[PDB]
């Protein structure tokens, strides 16, 4: 229940190609980053499919094409009508199969990087060579970007388009090798074949959290850690271990869906046999699957809340972890009082959540303390104190959602640095207040490095 | 004219679904309002590719090859010389196709509505079937809304539920034309119109904006009835309230397209023949932009929620000017000064643009309306308002009017609306104008 | 270097909403980012229609090279022995881009030349072509006429509002394909985008080319239409817009020629130099390592770069507009709306790889913000907060001329600063990008 009271600094992210930030207090901008991401991923997928369909089928199996065809090409009726359970199983299996292939590739490269030099095979030597050539490009890019900064800057380290970022940053491209416009990542392949899209379409279960970042913050940090000097093989692993963390987190989610939730969906279909007009054993009726609806504010994302009074200095993050690790934390801000709150919380009791030992406080208990502790600060004006006291007896106003790309543990670690690292706290709050709020979001999602 | 006090200083829900549902915006943000339209167009174009690929044979079997002809002209073929398309024949084809799609939608809702308000014994086997299938979807929506309601904090103002477009179609769409109970395959009349670029081509050839001719993705009165019956099964009669709201909008759309065909189409034909000797290389097969500027509505007189700001630096003052479809040439004023807890309402006169049907000459000018508004507002500080832009609405004009009416008269509404950051309060007013809020 | 005091009828942004290029609040990093994201998605959807409708005619006119660049970008992926020579590709895409814009340029030149030629001197086809251009201008005039009497007594906003397809039909002087058929008009900007020419150059080299574009409407064309109310715009007056277009086309042509003669040879050199610095090096591949030599810092790209004050102020914003690399020029344009203050200053040339060398005059961007922030901070040394980028569509000279009117035209200064401050900032952006006309 941390109530910590708050040179060049860089957001560990790339603009253009990289994932977007938003002002936490702007519901519109947060909604639009998701809308734009979906439209951009759909246009990318057409290129992946056209370029690589034969090779995707050869590697991952025709199941991926089957899920794609069902999603957007064919609609079967009567006797030929698709078994939607068989479809749901197919899409879950395909998603898990794509991410496990990604994981194995990063594991192999990570293992090779921490395997002396003499001990490395010819192909281990080859593969580290190819990875280091890309890292050299990223290093030179970051070098040129760094001396372009003003004496006192708070901004993202670099700026490259998605195609340039894939060519330089993506460690283990599945197809597309060293041809720009042709690089096919596991995230691109999943999106192209609409694997998550179909799982969500059939079950109502949101899976936006099951993704990977386009660049690893710890990779960027290591490049800055070694200025001109070549980043150690060991230092590179930090980024690669962050990636495997997220991949394993994704794999555990899909396995939790297959072993825990899939059996109950099957059960629900047979139970509703006499509750549904023209019931079919081949169809998942929306009625049968509302059993597994998480409340919109309990999905695995950064949920943003505003103060119940007119304030642009107060915002609450409530970040929820994947369902299999049924965890969440509170991160509150009052920039007018230079105040930051952190707290670990209890587990939700929604259908999708895995059961844990019942420790931690309620989100409700957490916002009462946030407003309470704020009203006690010596820095607070008599007007502000009275507004915080009114808000405390009041409840926070839900704005919306902002999906995160790192592991839940890494977002937790990012939040921890925002509450404890006092050096961080003084390079973050500079410039227009609305700009400060974006920077806090960026610090929560990726991290900032001070120089 | 109605002028009350939005008293500032329970739970209140916006009758809309996030994700799948139509978007709101801060009225004072011109950028966000512009981008909701841009994003909607891009999302509808991606959806249309799936509708076309999955259903083209069945669309042609049901609505006729005219829809495919409009699509092909819009985005697949470009004919030249002797084979060059008669653009009037095209304009007629697209208007006819649009009208044919919406009349099929209307007939389906009518049939379901009629069945729902028929004695159980009186209902046919298929009427019993169809109400069964509709109720199964409503049960899903009810359970969804039930789970969503106990997730709310003690004091919340937000949208009732959150589901993706594909989940919302499966649970909310009463009369899917194709796609039955297969997610990713449900084809609505709104999806079919968009997929075949019917409005797109009418606008492209005439310059006439038709953004207003749409249907909502969920009926607010349907959501209201579900909340009206907590766990308890919504009455068949109660369900009709949403279905009647839908038929209102469909009939409103049908009257617009009929107004375009009988009133405006003849004058466009006339204008082409009149400009015979005013146009270099004139063709009877081409609609020249010169000939069709006669029918240009001023950008601020289109059927939408038009947003204006105060001529001084204020984030508390904003004016809605909502214009009805051209056939019902009506509009109203809805002014806000949140600093003074003030709301203005007023019915206004009819515009004299080409597209407007003539009415009896009552009501004050928009100019007369802002003078009073700004007079009261400037007391806190003649003034002319700053136009920000447009925000298209999905319900009937009558339902938006009714929504505006509740913002001026329902004092219980006024006290749950202005809470949190002022920018958030402005979005909530927009949401209340577009969909409505229910208090609990 | 000019420092003036902004002072304070109808005033109009010389742009069309819907179909026309977007503005943004300079102090909103999100809205600036999203206008670019939306533009790319809209251009990709448009390109599918251009390709499907016109592929045979594009190949007949410009050659199969355009289709080859498109196919490489989004349709095929060759491997092993059959793998594409990425240098041959880069040359092909640069050649194709240059070939499309030079065809556009020649068409505007021909129409411009005809418009200045005395009526008797004009050929039958010169008479035809001016007739067709004037019919479109009449449509634009009537559109603008109807739009003008819809304005309130005191209005500051864009002159007109039409969708892209309606704007192409009425405004685009020299459509390459699509003639007088809405949904079918193919501009050089549409054709370039459809065949992913710049997309592939950027994808292979990392060099941003967002600046190489044309506006969807010429501000000087709109100005001339307002200059002649009901009265027919003179042939000579129309040329002002047509000369602005040729300015931008020639600016684009000089950039691509600068890329081909100056930068392309060094990229080829860099590939051979890194022969022993790259694991599994190929003479057919452009490795990202080899092309970082030519990376412009993100804040030095040819765009309107926006900076905020290092303190909490919504009245202070700095434009730093950078010209195309071949004309290695830039200027500073600072605003403090709380003090009614505007700063202008010409600056020095950047020393990034892509910049053509000039004579070493002008002050540093750092020197420029020091003074700006000094005067501004008096209301409250300081370093500005970078927000992001906003690409411009007119010639660099025309944006410079637009900035000049914001600092010197005192009549302009009093119709711009009216209404909510956030709205005022958008209007300044609009005035910088297109211009405003007062009536």
């Amino acid at each position: 229940t941390i109530d910590g009271i708050i040179k060049q600094a860089v957001i560990l992210n790339v603009v253009g190609g990289g994932d977007s930030i938003a002002d936490p207090l702007s519901p519109g901008e947060n909604d639009m980053v998701h809308r734009l991401k979906r439209l951009e991923d759909e246009q990318k997928g057409e290129i992946i499919r056209t370029k690589h369909n034969a090779q995707v089928i050869a590697k991952f199996g025709r199941d991926l094409e089957d899920v794609y065809k069902f999603a957007s090409r064919e609609h079967k009726v009567g006797e030929e009508e698709e078994d939607q359970i068989q479809m749901l199983e197919k899409a879950l299996r395909a998603y898990g199969n794509v991410v496990k292939v990604e994981g194995e590739s990063v594991q192999k490269l990570a293992k090779a990087l921490r395997a002396e030099e003499e001990e490395r095979t010819d192909e281990e030597t080859r593969m580290i060579g190819e990875y280091r050539d890309k890292i050299d490009a990223l290093s030179k890019a970051i070098e040129i970007e760094r001396e372009g900064l003003q004496d006192e800057a708070i901004q993202e380290i670099a700026g490259m388009s998605a195609e340039v970022l894939e060519a330089a940053a993506e460690e283990v491209p599945i197809f597309g090798a060293g041809v720009a416009t042709s690089i096919a990542t596991a995230r691109a392949i999943e999106g192209a074949y609409k694997l998550k899209a179909v799982i969500t379409a059939l079950t109502g279960i949101d899976l936006s959290h099951m993704t990977t970042p386009k660049i690893q913050p710890k990779t960027l940090e290591a490049i800055l850690d070694a200025p001109g000097g070549n980043v150690t093989d060991l230092m590179l692993t930090r980024g690669l271990d962050s990636k495997i963390d997220k991949i394993n987190e994704n794999l555990a989610e899909v396995e939790h869906m297959q072993t825990s939730i899939l059996p109950r969906i099957k059960k629900a279909i047979e139970e509703d046999r006499d509750e549904i007009t023209n019931w079919s054993p081949k169809r998942i009726h929306p009625k049968s699957v509302q059993r597994f609806r998480v409340p919109r504010m309990q999905t695995p994302s950064i949920h943003i809340y505003a103060a119940p009074w007119d304030s642009d200095s107060v915002f609450i993050f409530h970040v929820i972890s994947p369902h299999h690790l049924n965890e969440s934390f509170f991160l509150g801000f009052d920039l007018e009082i230079e105040y930051v709150h952190y707290e670990d919380l209890a587990q939700h009791w929604h259908s999708l959540g895995a059961a844990q030992e019942v420790t931690g406080r309620t989100f409700r208990e957490a916002y009462r303390e946030f407003f309470n502790l704020a009203s006690r600060s010596t820095m607070a004006s008599d007007i502000h104190k009275k507004r915080l006291q009114r808000s405390r007896m009041s409840h926070p106003i839900y704005l919306g959602v902002h999906n995160y790309e790192l592991s839940y543990i890494a977002i937790k670690s990012n939040a921890m640095q925002l509450v404890t690292d006092e050096d961080l706290q003084k390079h973050v709050l500079r410039g227009p207040l609305h700009f400060q709020r974006r920077v806090i979001m960026a610090a929560l999602k990726y991290g900032v490095k001070v120089m």
